[PDB]
């Protein structure tokens, strides 16, 4: 016999697994025992990874980092009160950012909210409508009388989050909550006087299967119109479109060989317009998409799309082409693109002083194909994005959500983890590809706790973060510097960083160390006359 | 631009509801009544704090906001305001805190601020203002109807009428000054309401007090033996040690607050043959078994206890003192015990003690802290380890203002934090404060370091059957340099041993230090289990 | 300024497929009412006003599944979200593309969990300088609302919040702002047809033409997919090795203890996003199914062998049955249909009656109220099923009379809705629209639950039967609608019978020999 | 004895001893455990029980039957729009301050999702228009605490009088 609790988290966990999960974070606490004792029992038999960290906030963005890094559902489990709160801001990102990111929460009985309990408060519901479903499990009850239909009912709750979550039916993959509530005996009970798992469906099976969706809205156009192509986050790879002149976020999969600057769209009359994904990133982009002369066609990969356009002419998956560009606007738009490459590499090299826009330029060429770029949603993905790296053959990851500051060490961590562990499944005795981080001094100063990994927690094997150091009524805090000393946190968190020089920067990336922090200083001072030099280069 | 003329009258009126202190972070949207409260901050009607970290800010709102007991503001800027801000929000629901949550929203801007679930159920009151119309002839009305809206949410916050003080969400729209009432009075006077039940209890029964967090003082129950939580204000002389309790038969209880300690309290309070009354200082009341008989706000007592239940009670006090003394003193490493008892004699009268969750607010009622004449903070709502830090920053700073405020010219008293090393750990973000920005003149922050969360090595999961599992998922060490952390961030920290905590503190240093104390988890369990063999 | 946004907002709600709009009148969404009605007088939408809200949300709830079209609700006072709760809720579990309507000058937690979207414009701001900017603004958030609704990319159609807070073109030849084709929303099965199968369908059920020969037990709303029927009755006489569950099943006793036998593996076959699963027996979900294999020769033998069983039994123990029951009322209005009627159902014993009956779905369209099972709004929502499908027939033009539109409902249900026979002489009456009520005083369904045993006899009159002895005739001519008290056997005939645009056929039945009329049935079988 | 009629019984016992002298009864199969301990209620002379057929007509017959003498009113139905019925009147209860008890049986919450016949997401439903929303736990069958069983049903009971009442917030 075992006790309720244990005999529920030992089935979720299981269900778990099945769904395809393959890293869990774990924080501690008393009344997730439960959940942490199956999870660590599935750890030791090389089923799942477990994270274990300390502040479920960066914990949070830890398990967006492990999903993104190769596309799985991560679970993060925490135990009852302001640690389920504090995992708001992951799920506000996973949300706009479309993370399958379960949110596991223990609580005590429902009958105890109200009561004064400690540790209580009004957890089914917190996250509003975040998340994609709040889905509770009932309490255990003791029946083993009840124990093959109360398994069933389990296994069948864990999967309808499984699919609510990776949008298995809904091609709308997002956070769910998870919400267990739990009551004592909390431990598992002494194993001679033990029992076995009640099992699910033979050949590992999940207990509801649901196969692949296909989402499909089919959408004629007719490409013999003057036409750009603007992909964002999100967007899909479209093989009818690889032609066009494409203005490509950094994070959005290329389809293509014909680039265009996104500094070269306004000195460009495109009569008609391709939104792939969500763009956000680009100003001039917003431009022309409230441009209302000019028809949009949005193609997504899921139910939403953009409301980025007013003059969203249609809406779908896939485009139906029609014709063929003219050769004279293919021309056009080539030259303007090689016009504004040349228009930046000419006034970095002018400019005296390092700024971010070389730290940028100086990482993106010393990326090589199969390594994995996560950029700081803050001037990083817009330094890229003007340095004119091609994403080709890289993977490149930024939480673009709502393109907050949180959590950016722990994103970067995760995905290099979930990017190494994919790697060894393919059973390829190399070395674990290389993930590259790049991110503003700020950013790195307030998620710096990220960095805290235990001694018996899982490192990433080839992940470096590199700081651009530029130092910098609510905005008085900016005007002096924040003086934090990088190498004094790396210290804190036991991590290896260097404080080196741009022109360093490409020679000390291809050494091959673990974790570690490459700290670059560079200089905001001049950086609005050499963004002023850019443009009148043009 | 009515919208600059409307933010003056707002925050002019929070300054006469009593708002001394108002936390902004830097976003996106500019603040609500940025400017105003940047034309009240040079003139020093009021003071702002400002932090990049928007989870740092709400908790040391909180701070503020407990420290002397006023109503706070905080600031939201941004798309992640309202996730960073819920653990605050939670935290000022559960213990009755007076926080207004400034928002500034479009009426143009199509809908359909990232709002979750939690506003609902968390605040006191959800007030908008209205999109300032511009109208030189409705001038005097429209005043009128600004300085309402805030004075009513000052109200809800406060409890002014409900007695039960709380978040609350204040939006004001966006697309010299018209005058208050005179000698600086509030628009809408609403006395401070007398909330009254009154409630028959027989004190010849045999009967102890259990005082937990939000309790009131009754001075017709001051000759009764009290366990006392450390945040509860005391009211008698006849302080019964929580160790102590578990040695005696109660006939009765009666139970002030809303208790959250020691098992021995909940074990007691579960047992449906000795009735339990509730005095309680607002509407809630605690009945987590079911066995509240009753509820009230103060006693009618008829009788006295009998002399030899107070012998009784007396007795059994002072075995559990001894045990919890000379255990720890035949005990060869320091724990966290050890470390609390430290703290707790070498606090002085006028001292501000801020405790943080976990061992710390147990470990001091073990040691037996002597309240009175001391104010102590701690997060009792839902018992976080999120924030605490920025929670004693944002008390010291309140409560050095309101010494400041008297014009004695004695140095600001002291406030001393005592907390865990994972605790640190999760807020250590908090001593981040800018040059520009308000810093503590007398905090000192101790943490008692045993690397990692010693409190499961008391309870079930830290029984020796799971010693192979339970350090990754309950132990949880991080190795961090506190030292180091503490450098980067620009604080004064140093290392001592547990004999010199008393004489470290006792003299003064930067206005903000961190004390740090190695201590040892592993034999946690042994000591405790050798306290409970000695009593 | 409000006065133009709501004129643009109510032509693209037309150019998105409205026809139908029910506004209650009150002292809000003035603009709005006015821009409907000018669009009322031109003919490019119709308006049904109402004075009950409850009411006015079931019939727009008609006007929807009358045709498949959008349906809009105006809200024009402070109590109208909370009288549309109920409509809003059968509308979410049903799919039923309901656009509720407010104008907030500047609050129930059903808004929240009940609908696909919640959009509101903003405020209507005064710049003829970006005035082509508005335009597109307001058509592009209301093709949004159009969306989803319809479920136009979701595949789930439900209801949905526009605030509109208190005339320029759209594209030209009357085209939605933002065009959206229809989705296809796909997800294969592999099934096994060999094993011995039985289909279930339900409600939200769709075609398929590979599963055509398997025995298939369809509830009334399911559109049949072949022509192989089996009685519901017949189940418990079988051994089912799997169960292929279409859509959404909620009726019989049998067909749910089947589906939580855990040795049945259950495939779930949805036209939408969600699927069934109250045993936790369902083993894979999908939208189409894969088959190999044929089924079992002897398996078809059985199931046809217990399915002429089945109806053998309930069409003779009608027979013996002397006493008129409501099994008799559904029984004669099961035989008196032939193809294109459109045919609505009530909760309780009418939807589950017509199905023991043995009505044979193809060729008519069968609504009911299934997605949360209420018994409340069943008139209004019969009246607007009328109207809607009446005014599809009239735009194709044909040479004949407006298709019939019997609904047969019970007593309770009839005086719980009574108020929705309230129309004004301006307002849209059906023409075609016959209810038959089956009137056994008092809730006949509870005779037939363990409430309904012999040994709560002296206990469950008042708490189940109610007996409530209101002359329907008299509520009827009350309300200016024609009323006749007819039999069982003139039933057919009078139906036949062309007549006014409204007629309540009132039939007395009885329920006091209900449950002995069910353990006879159940003996013959 | 089976857990759903006990936990009823209980229920309408402490309600009686609240105050609570009249109930309105709306027919349904899902609240049977709460009409059959409140028809046993009504033989007996405790309370004066009321059916009706429309659960919207019934919340307002509760609110009179609460303000004709001012004691507190309970209104019991099925699961499903019974209970969006009853949103008319709760609004109106709320703004008049009208101590009106919606006693509303439902599917077990673990079956919100699944598909199930006449289930809705009911528990929150009301929002900001209820002083609260308390559950009562599904009655467990477990012999061995129903002392425990009892106390929290029972004090459950008291804090729904108590907000139904203004007993502590003056705020009925
Ligand atoms: C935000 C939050 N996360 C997690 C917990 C669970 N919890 C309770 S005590 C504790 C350990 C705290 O350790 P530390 O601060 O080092 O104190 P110690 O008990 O070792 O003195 C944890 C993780 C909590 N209460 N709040
Ligand atoms: C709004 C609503 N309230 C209550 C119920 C519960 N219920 C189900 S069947 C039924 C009785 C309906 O009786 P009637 O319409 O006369 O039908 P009969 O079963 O006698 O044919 C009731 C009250 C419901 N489905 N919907
Ligand atoms: O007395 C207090 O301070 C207090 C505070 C609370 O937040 C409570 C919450 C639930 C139940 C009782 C509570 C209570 O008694
Ligand atoms: O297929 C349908 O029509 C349908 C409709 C619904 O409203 C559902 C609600 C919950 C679960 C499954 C559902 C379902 O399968
Ligand atoms: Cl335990
Ligand atoms: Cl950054
Ligand atoms: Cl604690
Ligand atoms: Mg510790
Ligand atoms: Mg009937």
């Amino acid at each position: 016999h075992m006790n309720p609790s244990t005999t529920q988290a030992r089935v979720v966990v299981d269900e778990l697994i099945r769904g395809g999960v393959r890293d869990v974070v774990l924080c501690p606490g008393s009344r997730n025992a439960p959940l942490a004792f199956a999870l660590q029992d599935a750890d030791r038999s090389g089923r799942i990874r477990l994270h274990v960290r300390i502040d479920e906030r960066t914990a949070g963005y830890l398990a967006i980092g492990l999903a993104i890094g190769a596309g799985a559902p991560v679970c993060v489990a925490m135990t009852s009160g302001t640690a389920v709160a504090n995992l708001g801001p992951a799920v506000v990102e996973a949300n706009y950012a479309r993370v399958p990111l379960i949110v596991l929460s223990a609580n005590r009985p429902y009958e105890l909210l109200g009561t004064g309990a400690n540790q209580t408060m009004e957890q089914l519901g917190y996250f509003g409508t975040q998340v994609r479903a709040s889905i509770s499990l009932g309490l255990a009850e003791d029946a083993p009388e009840r124990t093959s239909a109360l398994n069933a009912t389990w296994r069948s709750a864990t999967c309808r989050v499984l699919a609510a979550a990776t949008g298995a039916r809904t091609a709308n993959a997002g956070p769910v909550h998870f919400d267990i509530p739990l009551r004592e005996p909390l431990v598992p009970d002494p194993e001679p006087l033990g029992a076995v798992t009640p099992p699910g469906r033979p050949a590992g099976k999940p207990w509801t299967y649901t196969p692949p969706v296909t989402f499909d809205q089919p959408l004629d156009i007719d490409l013999s119109v003057d036409t750009v192509v603007i992909s964002g986050h999100g967007a899909g790879v479209h093989p009818n479109l690889a032609a066009l002149p494409t203005v490509a976020e950094p994070t959005a999969p290329r389809s293509g060989d014909n680039p265009l600057h996104p500094l070269a769209l306004p000195l460009l009359r495109p009569q008609q317009v391709i939104m792939l994904g969500r763009p956000t990133l680009h100003r001039p982009v917003s431009v022309l998409l409230a441009d209302a002369e000019v028809p949009v066609f949005a193609l997504t990969t899921g139910p939403r799309w953009p409301n980025v356009s007013g003059n969203s002419q249609a809406t779908g998956t896939r485009a139906v082409t029609t014709g063929a560009p003219r050769p004279a606007w293919l021309d056009r738009c080539a030259a303007m693109n090689r016009h504004a490459i040349a228009a930046v590499r000419e006034q970095l090299a002018a400019h005296p002083l390092t700024t971010g826009l070389h730290v940028a330029a100086a990482v993106s060429h010393a990326l090589r194909p199969g390594d994995q770029l996560v950029l700081g949603a803050s001037n990083p993905v817009r330094d890229v994005a003007l340095a004119g790296l091609d994403t080709r053959g890289i993977r490149v990851r930024s939480n673009r959500g709502v393109a907050g500051i949180d959590g950016t060490v722990s994103t970067a961590i995760g995905a290099a983890l979930a990017y190494e562990g994919a790697h060894e499944r393919t059973g390829s005795p190399d070395s674990p590809p290389r993930t590259i981080a790049l991110i503003g001094d700020l950013t790195f100063v307030h998620d710096s706790s990220g960095l805290l990994i235990g001694p018996t927690e899982p490192i990433p094997r080839s992940l470096t973060i590199v700081v651009s150091n530029d130092n910098g009524v609510s905005s008085r805090i900016f005007g002096t510097p924040h003086d934090v000393d990088v190498g004094a946190l790396c210290r804190a968190y036991h991590v290896e960083s260097r404080q080196i020089e741009v022109d360093e920067l490409g020679p000390t990336l291809d050494q091959p160390a673990g974790m570690r922090v490459l700290e670059v200083k560079a200089d905001r001072s001049s950086l609005r006359q050499l963004h002023a030099a850019i443009k009148a280069a043009l």
